[PDB]
């Protein structure tokens, strides 16, 4: 978590263009969090002095939401308007507009739409920072495909010279590979003093952020871009493509972490687990299957194939197969499915039988209650060990 | 598209033996087209003078279908049969008996089962054919496995020399990744003659099509090999393990352009979208979906997951999850689903419900009627607003 | 298979801490069988002279399937007990313990989390061993990522030297990515002697079998390593992320052979086939469909998608979708599903129907019956050519 004096601006104010879609970017939604509640949940965790985000564009829809995030994390955030889109740069100005104007402490400048960004990245990046005592610290990473991203230069030593835009770089300087992940840590006395000089020449006529680094190196200032290897962690979004890709990693991630803890997952490709979802030791889950929401199963389960969960809560030792529920709870030795469908509201107890082409709505189900087949069971209360 | 007088020639005469499949292999389906669907369709595109498609082994059954697509395409297609299998050689031969003996134009000679070669790679072909004013264009691509195709063989400046093919290769000639695509343009004169000059002297005891370039380097005439990098495109289908491989990587190239154009599909390796499948903006496409055929789905809709739908229309915020349906319709806002069938003939009005454990086959639902759950509607018209 | 006189020891003694599961590791399944099942049916089909596994830990739970499956394989079994985790050495010893004190023949030691090993790779072993006439052959392999296996120590002439546990190597020696595949071949003299000399000093304080490549250098006899290509083949497996990475890459090798064999697969990443499956010529499987245990599948049918059959015969010409089923026969040229739930007991004849919503259990369903739609059918005998 973060010393001591830290500000961290997180930049949402983009036009989101290429997501092709009325609804905007940062509140596309992933593994159960839109991008913009994933970045700041990581930011919150590290416990900035101050966090800030900069929206533009959307603001109207945006705003109600990082307040609605402000509560649930149990602290402040600050929200600044970024008018024109005169730039990354600008935007960066503006965040700062909320800070009095003699803030000491470091600048942490990240972006909204980097979804897998985590606390050790994070960390590194001040760690590294102070150590080197640096004036700005940049964070990169090596990709397959550099298209859209802006490019390090760096001369023989190794050193960094200058970061170049996707649109302005030479087609030579185009086939580098390593690329400016977006991800900042700013001495602010000389953040300041670098944005002041920004030009709009060249060459989408804007105030670029990135400018900023060659500026400093010309200043005499120390310039230091710390390499990212894991470049998951530090990708971003501006497109439904790399949507996808990210949701595919961090899944990826998610199922990993409960394979690790004892949930056997046959199929991780193709098992889909949101964030909050919490699963017991010696869990099965079979392919086809999306665990999503709140959804809890407990240990020696069965759930799957083909079985989507939303907000369930799942007793131990339950089998749960070819189930679409939600809002619901299945009690402890219950069996569901296959074909079975639990509308909200559904509360099915211990060792409960619902079997195929069952419907259940808004109903309690006893302990060892069997609803064999075939059968709609709506706004009703069932004693136990009852036979429908 | 094509300059000028052009001819292409289509070989599907293979006996195909490795499909190890009653069906011939060029009918093999393949997101919603046969290969020879696949390609017919691109090379029409480009509108060469002719078009000949060389039939051999399978003729009986592959012709009427070639017939079948040139009506379609509303153009002119040829057929040329191969009686023998006495090599790819002799089957441009064959081709070449389907054009006048003095047809000037240049000869574009590609495979039946290459289903992803597209409009670029092609025109790329003849640009740099008669740019480089060759005798011959031969389109190779390097391979991480180059086992069952042919290798390129060149000396130190990078020159090429001639085609070796898998079987009559040394070990080492084995070791070459770089292997022959099977698509070639052709000086039409220089073809003829070296055609003439080919003997069935090892090792398949066959007459080679390879062997023309060999061939006319000894001619002293100017032989150009064209590198390209997207395997992908010139990737060819001899087994149904390559079949699969195809499959996949074209759906993956559907889908992205799917999402590029505004649709999220959260799961593409298990999202499949077969060619003519169209799709609105902001529509969302949950895990383990199937668009077949000439299903077109609306804007902001909801479709999945398990949901598979073969010539299916689907209004505007319409709802599908996980339904089977085929030759049906279903109106702007309709919720269908989970566990829904439409059997063709299915209509169901804007804001209909079919609920789960329904089954509808060549009915009329009118605008807003329900039926919740539990039902098979056959063969019957119900007015707007009722409830069954 | 084996010369001539050789003996073979599974050791499958290990705590297995890392599966974090109440089932020891050995018995977590994987494709129709337990990862011991699919090691003892590798190594029975070359027939040694001898074949000993080692328990330890949790023998009580394992012993009893060694004799399971002592049976099935019509061969004796034998079974040494470790008694304390003194190491993988140790086990050897324990090994050892159950052949006669001057057994002259060839030892091999494989391990019990070895589910992928084959005939080829075993047999490869001997071949050099005997060849090379070595004092002991240890299979090699080359990982991207080499955490948690020991590393092959090798000199400038590729000489190995030593191999260095996980646990005990310098931060330089981690770097290297050459990994000991724990499959061993040993002149039986040359062991014996070896393992008296192995102390527990470092660091995991036991008694490394591993120790002995280091001894029998220093001894002045000859030490060889084997680097097998295809690491799959000899990959272990210690936590469940592992487990489901071989699920993967064995589904995928069964489902090529299918393919090979003439069955179409739409998608092999998410069709799952268990080891003892077979599907006729002509078969089409559609995405999302797990066919388990001793399920058979006749020629030109369609199973899928969604489909998921344990321990069901499948006549010719069947259509089985979005189907669930089990221990039941299916008809030449039956229809069954959408949505169909086929219970044990279910037998239904040739051009039988079975369609949406309907659930069998334990019911004989004559010649061309049909069941149309959303009824349950339980204990039942129904005659030819009626209608439900
Ligand atoms: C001018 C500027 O700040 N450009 C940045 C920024 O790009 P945009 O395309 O403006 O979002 O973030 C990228 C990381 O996702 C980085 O590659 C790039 O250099
Ligand atoms: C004699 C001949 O023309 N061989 C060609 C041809 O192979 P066949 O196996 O005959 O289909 O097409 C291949 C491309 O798919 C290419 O690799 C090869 O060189
Ligand atoms: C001391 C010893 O025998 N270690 C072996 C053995 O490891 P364990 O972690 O003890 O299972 O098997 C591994 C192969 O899965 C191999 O990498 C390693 O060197």
């Amino acid at each position: 978590t973060f010393p001591g004096d830290t500000a961290v601006l997180v930049l949402a104010a983009g036009p989101g263009t290429r997501m092709r879609s009325d609804t905007p970017k940062v509140l596309h939604t992933l593994a159960g969090r839109s991008m913009l509640s994933h970045v700041l949940h990581a930011i919150a965790k590290l416990a900035p002095q101050r966090l800030i985000v900069v929206l533009g564009h959307d603001h109207q829809r945006i705003a109600p939401l990082v307040g609605e995030l402000a509560d649930t994390l149990g602290r402040t955030i600050d929200v600044a308007l970024q008018d024109r889109p005169l730039g990354t740069g600008h935007a960066v100005l503006c965040g700062l507009s909320a800070l009095p104007d003699d803030y000491a402490g470091n600048v942490v400048v990240t972006s909204g739409d980097t979804p897998l960004l985590d606390a050790d990245t994070l960390a590194d990046l001040i760690a590294t920072h102070r150590a080197v005592s640096a004036a700005v610290t940049v964070l990169t990473t090596t990709l397959d495909d550099p298209f859209g991203y802006g490019r390090i230069l760096r001369t023989q030593d190794h050193e960094v010279m200058a970061i170049v835009e996707q649109t302005d770089a030479t087609p030579s300087q185009r086939e580098i590979r390593e690329v400016n992940a977006g991800v900042y840590a700013f001495d602010i006395a000389a953040l300041r003093s670098a944005l002041s000089r920004l030009s709009s020449n060249n060459a989408q006529q804007e105030l670029y952020l990135t400018d900023v680094i060659a500026i400093l190196r010309s200043d005499g200032q120390t310039v230091h871009a710390s390499h990212v290897d894991d470049s998951a962690l530090v990708a971003g979004v501006n497109n439904r493509v790399q949507l996808a890709e990210l949701a595919s990693e961090l899944n990826r991630r998610v199922v990993a972490a409960h394979q690790l803890a004892g949930v056997t997952v046959v199929d991780p490709a193709t098992t889909w687990i949101d964030v909050d979802v919490t699963i017991g030791r010696d869990t099965v889950i079979h392919p086809g299957t999306q665990l999503l929401g709140r959804t809890q199963i407990g240990g020696r389960c069965v759930v799957g194939p083909d079985t989507t969960l939303t907000d369930v809560a799942v007793g131990d030792g339950a089998s749960v197969v070819r189930t679409h529920g939600s809002s619901s709870s299945i009690g402890d030795g219950a069996a569901v499915g296959p074909f079975t469908y639990l509308r909200p509201g559904t509360a099915l107890g211990a060792d409960g039988k619902l079997g195929a082409f069952v419907e259940v709505k808004n109903s309690t189900i006893g302990t060892g209650t069997k609803v064999p087949h075939l059968t709609y069971v709506g706004d009703a209360d069932i004693g136990e060990y009852s036979n429908i």
